[PDB]
């Protein structure tokens, strides 16, 4: 149960509420996810206008439940087990030599649609740094999301470090710390240590005048 909800294409809605150094923005996302192949397709819109932060910083924050979990690994899929009731996702993202994001998100089914609603607060960002000041290349590298059971929280923790390309040639690191807890009262799947290999392509809709991001992503589970 919960597995069944992802056999096939599921519609997605993402809403992001962001406050960074007294700036504010709202991102809205739509698209489809297909967990049997591990594919997300999504168009994001800055409803509140030109962003204060580069879109790539928002990628990890802007539905890991669409992750593809192979047949032998299926008992380790915590994300889909929390469904439909869903789960909570909290992150602390440390931008090396820069500010940090704190995020809280709820991911649950709402009728037909898989919804991810997020709150993000960003403190201590250098203005004219890589993040404020927009020095990041419009792209995304491949990453492994290391997942570990968190038994006393009835959820999971995750670690990874995002490599953001800087326009001058250097890299900007972003240490992710992650925590996921169910919204309901169980029972829930708790996995052996493993990780999610992810690949991502950021593009633009050529017809679209609003500040925005089109994203296509592939995620498969591995390590067992
Ligand atoms: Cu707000």
């Amino acid at each position: 149960k919960g597995e069944e909800l992802f056999t096939g294409v599921v519609p997605i809605l993402i809403e992001l509420d962001g406050h960074v150094n007294g700036h504010c923005f709202f991102v809205r996302g739509e698209g489809e996810g297909d967990a049997t192949i591990g594919k997300l397709s999504l168009k994001f819109i800055a409803t509140t206008g030109k962003l204060p932060v580069p879109w790539p910083t928002l990628v990890t924050t802007l539905v890991q439940c669409f992750s593809r979990y192979p047949d032998h690994m299926k008992r380790h899929d915590f994300f889909k087990s929390a469904m439909p009731e869903g789960y909570v996702q909290e992150r602390t993202i440390y931008f090396k030599d820069d500010g940090t994001y704190k995020t809280r998100a709820e991911v649950k089914f709402e009728g037909d649609t898989l919804v991810n609603r997020i709150e993000l607060k960003g403190i201590d960002f250098k203005e004219d740094g890589n993040i404020l000041g927009h020095k990041l290349e419009y792209n995304f590298n491949s990453h492994k999301v290391y997942i570990t059971a968190d038994k006393q929280n009835n959820g999971i923790k995750a670690n990874f470090t995002i490599r953001h390309n800087v326009e001058d040639g250097s890299v900007q690191l972003a240490d992710h710390y992650q925590q996921n807890t169910p919204i309901g009262d169980g029972p829930v799947d708790l996995p052996d240590d493993h990780y999610l290999s992810t690949q991502t392509i950021l593009s633009k809709d050529l017809n679209e005048k609003r500040d925005h991001m089109v994203l296509l992503e592939y995620v498969t589970a591995a390590g067992i």
